């Protein structure tokens, strides 16, 4: 379970190792401000390994992809570019039958497949994944390779936890639907469903974040930021980056200058109390989308998944913070029936890039 | 794709028949009243023949459902009950692992499926669904039989369908998402995925319904609702039989009496004022579901299903109301980039047992 990342010249050298001449996976990792591009391999005692290599979305246009395609191609040995059994990238967007993405709100331009070279996609054996469909795979990989509590945190247990499971919480997915949520940038889900008939996960990819958010008693805070955006707030309104300067900014009330979305996460690290408040406000409205999609969705678990959530760690560890957003997390009227109460909340608690591993992890099923 | 009811004594009678000589699946549809059991057999040229009694939920307890097959077995020889091959039941509620049902809306009690005979439930090849998820299998059978254009009009034809779809809309389910919605005495959801590594389709049970009301114009609308239940209001309370009423009793203010949902919607065939404008009002919340859905969901279809649809089919006829709950279809801020518009509209347009179809395919499937 290990990625190594490089650069594109030493990626190359790394390339003709006797280690890496088995049948290889070229996969792709791509986000608005910059791309992961590399090859995974299993190498032996169900280990993966992969090395990828950064590239900077300059252009911010999601069409620079293809130039990287070619740039790799060419500047590496084709006794390699040979070894490609599958080829799987995931992007920041809405993707349609594997082939096509877009729209995108970070960048312009679609995403498609088949304006990809194909000694990087093989036909038949390639897919484009939107990127927490990806990371649902990524929470599959974690699983299948034995070590899920290595890298994810139970926050609470819910009630259904112990009737499909002896295991303690945290030690796999579960046989149950998980629905995994990645507070970032922007908002992304993912609903890994679990199928009783066959007793298989499958990831089916959400755009929960572009949800008109519904309310509870905040009404006129809601209302604040419709007079800001010009537009019904979605949840993604407030759970993002833009979210977290949102509260810093009903918090503060003018009287400090607006910083950006890092700096009051560092703040709050720091212990500043303003900061703090900020937090939390994108946490009540983060546990909105799970007690909504606990209900829709009926999930046994709950994951948080990012370097954003890993980083974060500061604000899970402390229990008042945990004791609020499990509140938040039953602040629904069908909790009266225990629905918000059977879900388990687990935290990713360790870096691990899902989104690489659930590339490889769709090649698989691909080939 | 033919099923004739009878009662115990002539079931019983008519599995006698060497027509029914052969492999048997036992299915079930329970409703909030009545529940429709008997057996289904493969016949002549992909010909799918059921046979099922009527009874009522007199109790309004699940768990009555035991006694129903006790009651079957009893009555029914040891020569049919042993072609028993699949056994598979449909419940208007949540359900767990294919086996727990509960807990539920309109009955009381817990399905479990651990309780049921093993002579109409063989263990390893049968479930419990959600009626809805039995209804997602339906709409799969009624498109595996080429007769989908039968069954289903087109309301209106989306954006991305021309593109995913050569043959014509509403002439087979397509290979995309289909949001199956049930709007009838509940709010019924579920979500037939398309997996497009395989190219299979599965069902993925929901429950859009009982999630808390976005926005759009109408607090004061929801204010009002939220008064008179002490509950923040959820699709279900806008769109049901109590959701009709509630719109018609706002709509005379209190001059006219208070009529039934089925009493309103007769009202409105006939041509009154007061239960047409309640009948909009119904259909504006019914396309906000579809509105927010297709959003979370992605769907390529959404379908409306149920007797109600099929009774009501004049108020969908009508080009008026169309191009109305067209508007509110789109009536969504994520509109401005498509979202909405990409879905293909259709609602059932001849009556047919989607549910007991359905339990008959899962059962296949469990085979
Ligand atoms: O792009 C998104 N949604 C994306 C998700 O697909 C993704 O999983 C998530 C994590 O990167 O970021 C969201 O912003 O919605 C579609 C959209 C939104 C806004 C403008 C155009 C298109
Ligand atoms: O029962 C349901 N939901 C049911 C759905 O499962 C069903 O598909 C639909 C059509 O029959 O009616 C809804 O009311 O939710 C659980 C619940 C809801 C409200 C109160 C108690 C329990």
């Amino acid at each position: 379970m290990n990625i190594k990342e490089l650069s594109l010249h030493e990626l190359c050298e790394e390339l003709k190792t006797p280690a890496w001449n088995v049948p290889l996976t070229f996969v792709g990792d791509v986000g608005g401000t910059s791309a992961r591009m590399g090859f995974v391999r299993e190498g032996k005692n169900d280990s993966v390994h992969a090395c990828v290599t950064r590239y900077s979305m300059k252009r911010k246009d999601i069409t620079e992809l293809i130039e990287f395609f070619n740039e790799i191609i060419e500047l590496m040995p084709a006794s390699v570019i040979k070894r490609v059994k599958a080829g799987v990238i995931n992007v920041p967007g809405p993707v349609t039958g594997g082939a096509v993405g877009g729209p995108f709100n970070n960048l312009k331009g679609i995403a498609r497949l088949s304006d990809y070279p194909k000694a990087l996609f093989p036909p038949g054996r390639s897919a484009i994944l939107n990127d927490l469909e990806a990371g649902g795979f990524g929470v599959l990989a974690v699983s299948d390779a034995h070590v899920f509590s290595e890298y994810f945190g139970v926050m609470w247990e819910g009630t259904q936890w112990r009737t499909c499971e002896q295991e303690p919480a945290g030690s796999v997915i579960g046989r149950g639907r998980c629905l995994v949520l990645a507070p970032g940038t922007g908002l992304g889900s993912s609903l890994i469903y679990y199928n009783p008939m066959n007793q298989q996960h499958i990831v089916v990819p959400l755009e929960l974040g572009s949800q008109t958010i519904p309310m509870r008693k905040d009404i006129d805070y809601i209302q604040t930021l419709h007079a800001e955006l010009k537009l019904l707030p979605n949840y993604e309104n407030m759970v993002s980056g833009a979210g977290l300067e949102f509260h810093y900014r009903q918090v503060v009330r003018g009287s400090r200058p607006p910083c950006s979305a890092g700096e009051i996460a560092k703040l709050a690290s720091e212990g500043d109390a303003n900061a703090c408040k900020a937090m939390k406000k994108y946490h009540e409205y983060l546990m909105r989308v799970g007690s909504e999609a606990s209900m829709a969705l009926l999930p046994l678990t709950i994951v948080l998944v990012g370097d954003n959530i890993v980083n974060n760690a500061f604000f899970y560890r402390n229990p008042q913070n945990l004791k609020e957003m499990h509140r938040e997390a039953l602040n629904h009227e069908m909790e009266r029936f225990g629905f918000q109460s059977r879900v388990t909340y687990l935290r990713q608690k360790k870096l691990l890039n899902l989104n690489l591993m659930g590339c490889y992890r769709c090649g698989l099923d691909l080939s």
